[PDB]
């Protein structure tokens, strides 16, 4: 599957050029938090990623699913959807819906990694960075803005 | 992935009638959730996929503003399932919750993430 | 989907020997404290095979009636990895709960969702982490 990703800053395609992380094979690709933030006790916060994204399996844009990474499991922070589904279509911000189970804020920096995006074939992903994801707006292309 | 759904009352019929990678389904009754419970909410039908296939059940994006969850992650329906398609859902909440006929919490959805069509069907 | 086992000890080899989703074993008794996540280990390691692919680790239908609940939600398990399977199970009751040696809490799925077959193997590869080669 191929990932076609558009970084909605400079700071955050500074992030993805110098990727770290993934590798040959991967059947996810982990993506980072862009902003420190801190999570109240005992709420879901919904966490913009930074980045909007199209999946391609001649060639056909694919639906595809947002996990979270294995290691959230040490911390208190669950995805409140399971798993995120992103639809074929969709040309918005992803966003990970975080449920922090403790009764303390909890602090994300630039940089974590809580989620990663998994195709539905489960094979390995690649992706390049990419100004925009079709002609309009909102996939950040076409005339003007 | 075509899925043959049967619904179990009129009223669910209607619901069905009057309708990209996943298949919305209803809650078919108002409920209320005691707070901190998991309660296994039936959803008035039983349904079969043709690609004869096991499917998904996942909660809807939108659960997420509520304090719903679904308890088993990922639904898994095997190939083989006859019986009722239910939700197990926990209220993480310290209050009731009250889901009411029309809302939309779960849906169907295939293991390729293909779009889904569907036919009611009475057998 | 046809996955390769290798049990961790002899104990395990007899449960998986009388035996969509293939059910785990819970492997030893032991307390899950409360409110707590703890990493579960399941006493095998595995392989699926189609050549290696990724898999799944779902929960059962049935861990919705206990107060236990996946932390990572689906677990992913990489084509890979030749570590032993851990289920990271979140106790969200109040107090402390026991599973028991054969308690069925988690499954392995395909990401086809096809119906899976396994055998058990001696080793994975060649490899110390896989179980194999010389030395063993
Ligand atoms: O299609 C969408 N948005 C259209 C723009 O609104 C999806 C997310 C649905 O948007 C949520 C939301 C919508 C309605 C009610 C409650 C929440 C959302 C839900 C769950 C996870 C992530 C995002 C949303 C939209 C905008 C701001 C905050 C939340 C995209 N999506 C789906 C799963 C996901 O995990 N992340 C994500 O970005
Ligand atoms: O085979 C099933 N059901 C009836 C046959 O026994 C499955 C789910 C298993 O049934 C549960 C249940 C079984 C054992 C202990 C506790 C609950 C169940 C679990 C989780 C989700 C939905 C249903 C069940 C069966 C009958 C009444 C209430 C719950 C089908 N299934 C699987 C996932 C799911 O999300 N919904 C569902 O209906
Ligand atoms: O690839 C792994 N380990 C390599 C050794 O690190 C996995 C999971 C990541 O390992 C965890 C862990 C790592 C880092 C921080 C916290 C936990 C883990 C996380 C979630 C579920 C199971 C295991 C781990 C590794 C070693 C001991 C205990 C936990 C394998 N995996 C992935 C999903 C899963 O559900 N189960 C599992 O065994």
């Amino acid at each position: 599957m191929h990932l076609k990703i558009v970084c909605l800053s400079d700071e955050v395609r500074e992030m993805y050029k110098n990727h770290k992380t993934h590798h040959e094979g991967d059947s996810g690709l982990d993506l980072f938090i862009v902003k420190d933030e801190v999570l109240k006790p005992k709420s879901t916060t919904f966490v913009k990623l930074g980045i909007k994204a199209i999946a391609l399996q001649n060639i056909v844009n694919t639906s595809f699913l947002l996990f979270p990474r294995s290691s959230i499991s040490k911390t208190p922070l669950r995805l409140a959807n399971s798993i995120g589904l992103i639809d074929a279509g969709y040309r918005g911000e992803i966003i990970a819906a975080l449920d922090n189970t403790s009764d303390q804020e909890y602090h994300i920096k630039k940089n974590d990694k809580l989620v990663q995006l998994v195709s539905f074939t489960g094979e390995p992903l690649s992706f390049e960075l990419v100004e925009e994801l079709d002609e309009t707006s909102r996939g950040e292309g076409g005339f003007g803005s």
